[PDB]
């Protein structure tokens, strides 16, 4: 582990063939659990997104053939969630809480109401939407960034046991969650992009865990269609960035 020092160019992943019509967000598990391996891709359905595709081989996958399509028992409020030790963990829709599904089982193992955060447009990043509550999976684990009426709108961050959801420890920052187009963890540091619509654009700030220091930051970062999510992927060690259809990688590299 170490500081974020390098971002690559993005470079285009080949995106799944959408004749099947499904191509929504999709991930993969950074520790994966058995009956999943380092391959297995899920997908997020793009309404009232209530489905979850499941593709055991990547031959699938491109193919848009699903293993398994999961049926979520609530509906989702973003796209912001992430697949970590076999469970899906996201946002219910039109609240401020996150739920645990355990994927091969179909159940429900946590729910947590993520004490004081804003939901539903209240505290999203620069560009508006329901991205008041971002779910993120780093070296160390499970994370929720979102903001409070306490906190002011800046950004907040939690260490969220990934079996019952408890905040196992949290931290504000003096970072406007407005201010930024969005965060990340790497390695116990949340970065954030300055912007998605400018070519050139920059991680703009970095905020420790170990320290509780937030610095500003000039990280090249290259934006060419606007992405509308991205997501450290700690095993790959790559940022993941989506445009509503394809899948940009950035390389990094750390101060390890």
């Amino acid at each position: 582990c170490g500081e974020l020092v390098w971002v690559g160019e993005p470079l285009t992943l080949r995106t799944a063939e959408t004749i099947t019509g499904k191509y929504g967000v999709w991930m993969r598990d950074p520790k994966p659990t058995y009956p999943y391996t380092q391959e297995t891709t899920w997908r997020i359905d793009t309404t009232d997104v209530r489905q979850v595709f499941e593709y055991d081989l990547i031959s699938q996958f491109m193919q848009g053939y699903p293993s398994k399509v999961h049926i979520l028992p609530r509906p989702l409020e973003s796209t912001g969630a992430v697949v970590y030790s076999g469970s899906l963990y996201f946002q219910g829709a039109e609240s401020r809480t996150v739920i645990r599904y355990e994927l091969n089982t179909e159940t429900v193992k946590a729910e947590k109401e993520i004490p004081g955060a804003g939901y539903h447009g209240q505290f999203p990043y620069s560009w508006g939407g329901y991205t008041d509550i971002d779910l993120a999976v780093d070296e160390a684990g499970l994370w929720v960034i979102y903001s409070t009426d306490e906190a002011k709108g800046a950004i907040v961050l939690s260490k969220l046991n990934p079996e019952n959801l408890e905040l196992e420890q949290t931290w504000e920052t003096n970072i406007r969650k407005q201010s930024v187009a969005e965060a990340f963890i790497i390695c116990g540091t949340l970065y954030t992009v300055s912007s998605y619509t400018s070519a050139d654009a920059t991680v703009n700030f970095a905020y420790d865990t170990g320290t509780g220091i937030s610095k500003t930051l000039t990280i090249p970062f290259k934006n060419r269609k606007y992405s509308s999510m991205i997501s450290y992927n700690p095993l790959e060690k790559k940022l993941f960035a989506w445009d509503n259809l394809n899948m940009v990688t950035y390389d990094i590299k750390l101060s390890k």
